[PDB]
């Protein structure tokens, strides 16, 4: 604590030439590279500050290659949990993340089959991603759903037609988004694993449960 | 020998075609036929590329400055239209069944009179296998290739003609590089612009990119 971190000061200040403003820095699984969080992604840096390359890293020396960018950032994840609407499995089988935009069709269908999830053992932790960025109206929108005394039901009746009513808080839809980007989100639902892993599309509970059995097994 | 390096890739089902150092200690630069992997020497960490070195006053692309060894080698291969007064050298990946490409090679005379030499590698959309591929083929097997390819790109057919020119490298190295359509122009930097820009856009571009990195 009382040495100091000069060479972090010249990742800061390198990414500071390109516009890249804030930074959080932490050590990588590659020797003389950090990992690099920044409100576009991660980007792994040189220890010198002097070459970047942009997230993810896998690694590969297992029977299937893991993402360790998506691993390492469920600590960032989890740290989030008091902001997730959580609609928990009575048998819970697996927990499941996803990225959500009430505005977006498959969040309509997904939402419409949360019962089937929860059925099936799948618990379905969400956060808010305005697919259509931060000055969109679903960010102001879901915002005002996040700050909801229930979360559930301000969700539940967005996503029947039902409209937000107005309300504010601390919570910074910014974060979340800012942390589905680092995380490779693009297109929503997306939904990611206890490992990092995000799935690959929409899939409705029966394909789900089998998807979420065999990558436990695996992996 | 790499083995750690090509033994992570054969459980992928990776082949890489070259490995060579990279800026980074402990970490090499891979070539595949489906781009490039930067991998740590005991195999176990693998980021696909590419590269930027930032220590300068812009961010370069050393992935695809790399790659320029790779691109000149390909000296031979190339369709070249110099311009007489020439300031600046493209390579141009270009595709006989592409609108643009037909637009940019009618205005070569133009690329041409503002300085500007235009060096083109097939890059058939199609793939490999393809009717484009093999009349491509046939283009860059002719005696002249720059009669064939004008003749080409004027709609005058195209000749049968066997050599030893390989296309799928062009396409390879275009993929490293980044390219996924055509016309693909790229600078003496292995810098990508993508897509058709006219001439005096170019020439202005070109100005500004040299005063850059220079």
């Amino acid at each position: 604590a009382m040495d100091p971190e000069f060479m972090d000061a010249a990742i800061r200040q390198s990414l500071a030439k390109l516009g890249v403003q804030s930074t959080e820095i932490q050590a990588s699984p590659v020797a003389g590279m950090k990992t690099v969080l920044t409100h576009s992604g991660v980007l792994y840096v040189t220890d010198d500050g002097k070459h970047i390359i942009q997230g993810p890293m896998y690694d590969v020396s297992g029977a299937h290659p893991v993402n360790v960018t998506n691993k390492l950032l469920m600590s960032q994840l989890n740290a989030l949990e008091k902001e997730m609407i959580v609609y928990k499995a009575p048998d819970e089988k697996h927990v499941i993340t996803v990225f959500t935009d009430i505005t977006c069709g498959y969040c309509h269908k997904l939402h419409e089959e949360m019962k089937d999830y929860n059925a099936l053992g799948i618990t379905v932790r969400y956060l808010a991603f305005p697919a259509q960025g931060l000055e969109s109206q679903a960010e102001q929108d879901m915002k005002s759903i996040w700050c909801a005394k229930d979360k559930n039901k301000a969700f539940d009746d967005a996503m029947a037609g039902k409209g937000v009513k107005p309300a504010s808080c601390d919570v910074n839809i910014a974060d979340h988004y800012a942390l589905g980007v680092q995380l490779g989100v693009s297109g929503t639902p997306a939904i990611v694993l206890s490992n990092g892993y995000v799935v690959p599309g929409y899939q409705g509970p029966k394909e789900m449960k089998a998807f979420l059995d065999e990558h436990q097994k695996q992996t």
